[PDB]
């Protein structure tokens, strides 16, 4: 009855964004890459140099992404003691 | 157990983007404007100038800002005939 939704894929592809940022369209209808909205919230623990343990690897760059911060994984699972 | 996900309200507080476009953080932390990724599915159907009609204001919008077109609302509902 009505028009069904565009999608960006044709405009992102094919787009590289990193961890923790993701592609959509600007104002202009061109690609960029932003910090990703959210997460698949899939179970994947990770501990960033910041000392903080990220649900999975995405939140870690994400929250990097959304504080211009230096965080980066040094190992898995949660973080000591 | 793990740090919960950061929010963009603070980057994007109180930013203004027009209709069809919201409030993201780049790369650089700070907020910009991208076309909407998914319009709340509201059923309130609307009739374009580019002759098309769509589920509702915020999909107008969002496809003039995917095809970087002049797209308008000229009257709701479905478009004549």
């Amino acid at each position: 009855p009505w028009e069904e939704p565009r999608s960006k894929s044709k405009i992102c592809a094919n787009v590289f964004c990193g961890a923790g940022r993701e592609c959509a369209v600007t104002e202009k209808g061109e690609p960029t890459c932003l910090c990703i909205e959210q997460c698949k919230p899939h179970k994947r623990p990770v501990c960033g140099s910041n000392g903080k343990t990220y649900l999975n690897h995405c939140e870690l760059h994400r929250d990097a992404c959304l504080t211009g911060s230096k965080i980066q994984v040094d190992y898995d699972g949660h973080c000591k003691e």
